[PDB]
């Protein structure tokens, strides 16, 4: 399953947005990307997430793949629009 | 701990060197990592391996910490050399 979010957060996806998306989607059975420009990450690691360097106004595409997608993907979601960072 | 080397594989950090160092380095239950350039990566996502773009020619540095860092190092430097990535 995916989804397209544009970054609303303003500096970009920094050190604390890197950590409540991470943190979220360890919580699902379920492979969760992050991609942005072809380039794309395990969203379960900060460390990939942080060497993207994605800042404001970017848009970028979540995907969850295993047994609980739907709901992995639906959390996701609601953690970005919740924790202001996207949308 | 860490390791650096030089890539000496002529395409670079394609999939199939990504495969197997993302293999070899799966057994082991340290955290391992890759880092290039400033950007770092998990070494056990194949994904964020192949988002670096590592070409032909440059340095990266491989970090293990934990339990069997040791063992998860030695045994990285051994798949660089006979996979023929690197030295």
């Amino acid at each position: 399953a995916q989804k397209t979010f544009k970054v609303t957060a303003d500096s970009g996806i920094h050190a604390r947005p890197a950590t409540v998306l991470v943190q979220t989607a360890s919580k699902y059975d379920a492979d969760v990307n992050l991609e942005y420009n072809g380039k794309t990450v395990n969203l379960k690691d900060i460390m990939g997430v942080m060497s993207l360097g994605i800042a404001k106004g970017a848009e970028i595409t979540i995907s969850a793949s295993g047994a609980d997608e739907n709901d992995a993907l639906n959390a996701l979601e609601e953690t970005m629009k919740s924790e202001g960072l996207g949308e």
